[PDB]
């Protein structure tokens, strides 16, 4: 999976490559730099931010 989707899901008003840096590993791009004022978030976090995109399409 991947992470920059599920804090585009939960942080609208976040900056990539900004408030937070990215990494691309190949298999995703994950967080390397963490420059926010919240907690880090956990695995069974991400992994609910991915459930609830994934299941709930955006209103695009």
């Amino acid at each position: 999976m991947i992470l920059y989707d599920a804090i585009m899901y939960k942080y609208p008003n976040a900056v990539s490559r900004k408030d937070f840096e990215l990494r691309n590993d190949g298999n995703g791009s994950y967080i390397e730099k963490w420059n926010l004022r919240a907690p880090l978030p956990t695995q069974a976090e991400l992994e609910t931010w991915w459930e609830e995109l994934q299941k709930n399409p955006p209103y695009e």
